[PDB]
């Protein structure tokens, strides 16, 4: 029970204590310790998975099952069980879904450049809710080894173009590889852990 899901994650949320069934999106954030702990505690959690390979994997190790849907060159599987779409994530209008609670957001667009960047900020706090507590979770080291170099994305930058629409706060930290499932899931075995509390208001 909650043994390696972002310190911070069951940190911030064990204190924040967001309203019981409120919406929790997300956004190619879809882990699983994540949300298997949002689920855990009886959120609304709703997301994509901004993985192909990934979904394939899920068909290939269930056997299908849950709903497929083909969304171009990505996919969509969803399950009863949870509201994750395996696949690509630019159709479930976090903004609907979101609306009041909070969303889970892994580092994405550290993968990405600065006017990327800055245009996905803005495009999810766009698309965001008008009342949810997000958490964004970045990394630095990992980059040579991990999937997609990460631009270990500065909260100084976040705070100056992430900063309009969410409250986000520095946090997090390094030495902390056995938090970080991607760590696990590249294999880091020893990585530096951003995080950003950002309270979409």
């Amino acid at each position: 029970h909650q043994s390696e899901v972002n310190k911070d994650l069951q940190q911030y949320w064990s204190s924040l204590n967001v309203v019981p069934g409120a919406r929790v999106l997300v956004p190619l954030c879809g882990k699983s310790q994540d949300m298997s702990w949002l689920s855990g505690q009886g959120y609304h959690v709703v997301g994509a998975e901004l993985s192909e390979a990934a979904v394939e994997r899920y068909f290939t190790e269930r056997g299908e099952q849950p709903h497929i849907t083909s969304q171009g060159d990505f996919k969509v599987y969803a399950a009863p069980g949870i509201e994750i779409w395996c696949g690509d994530f630019f159709a479930l209008t976090a903004r609907d879904i979101g609306h009041c609670a909070a969303f889970y957001d892994r580092a994405a667009m550290i993968a990405l450049p600065a006017d990327m960047r800055e245009r996905y900020v803005q495009h999810l706090e766009a698309l965001m809710p008008q009342a949810c507590s997000g958490l964004l979770i970045t990394l630095e080291y990992d980059q040579a080894l991990l999937e997609g170099p990460p631009f270990s994305v500065p909260q100084t930058w976040l705070h100056r173009v992430m900063s309009g629409n969410w409250e986000v706060t520095k946090v997090g930290g390094q030495d902390t590889l056995h938090s970080s499932a991607r760590g696990l899931k590249a294999g880091l075995e020893r990585m530096d852990e951003h995080v950003y509390v950002l309270e979409r208001v």
